[PDB]
């Protein structure tokens, strides 16, 4: 239930062998709050996580420890999964039909 | 590249048929704070985004809207993968097997 | 780049103290069928590996130990990530817009 | 429940302009046979679900359109989340100890 975001981005600190002051560095903050991240005793803003998530190539989910626990009708889902087998170029058009139709007819 | 954390928010607000002093209430703001949520000219913390993403049952990454783009040997992947299938009482007995180690011969 | 579904599905028995005749019955072939299962001599069909994967509740991935290893546009796939956000009802009507037109006008 | 490979497949020639001896060649079966496993007349074996997902950059999940529908305690599959951030280095040594493990101390 409870994050483990100090925890993780302690371990990454650890396995990565940075020091406080090359991630401030990359966050654009002070080496002080980069320690109280690690501490716990306070926690980065969406767009903090979101530099952190992309540098280490992590989900946000990953890196804040964060985890979850249903569909009614199952054969929506699996139309929703088909989806990834489409090309790039027919998404893009499927993009623009839904966004289309949503602006002329809002739901 | 940039989320849309704000523009989720908005049509989950809308598709739930919520009203912003609802949501205030689930995460304990202002009902102005929540407007500006959704308008983006605010953002939430992580223990914010946390509760949003229980109560909507969405993955952080989902709700945000956040996404990416190597393993060098792919049988460690593979092996990783497996431990999905160990029942709890066995990845407990793991954790506790490595959770030791790693407190006996820190790295 | 092996799968490894025959270590897997042993491990399964294993753990879940299943006897192959129970597995068998499962999956309605002979005790011994599933003998050569575990011991990778004969592997089984599409649906036998669903059958498998909907009892134990894997991903077939995890049930086969199969793991994998780009996107030109992410907006896209933000765009398509995006969708799980979406109502079931949602859904439902995007489903019947895009099949409307894949059908009127196949690409 | 009904998995989709034989629409999938269609789907994923069509968008990649292939002819079935082009998909025959890289499974190493009949042209004929291909034109089965469209029609959904017959199904591959786990091998040549392989091959195909391997080549089109798909899990299996997603090839044949497979998808399902909970842990008792959440903070272990917080824990194996958090393998994920992981180096392969440390990962390769948490393989070893477990794997050594269960061969000296078999459940
Ligand atoms: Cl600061
Ligand atoms: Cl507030
Ligand atoms: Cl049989
Ligand atoms: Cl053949």
């Amino acid at each position: 239930i409870q994050h483990q975001f100090a925890e993780n981005l302690s371990r990454l600190k650890k396995e990565h062998g940075l020091k406080n002051h090359q991630i401030a560095e990359l966050l654009n903050v002070q080496t002080r709050t980069v320690a109280y991240y690690m501490s716990g005793e306070t926690k980065p803003d969406i767009e903090k996580l979101i530099r952190l998530a992309t540098y280490f190539h992590l989900s946000i989910d990953e890196l804040v420890g964060y985890v979850q626990e249903v569909w009614n009708d199952l054969s929506l889902k699996q139309w929703l999964l088909s989806l990834n087998l489409r090309s790039e170029e027919e998404i893009a058009k499927i993009k623009i039909l839904v966004d289309t139709v949503e602006t002329l007819y809002p739901n």
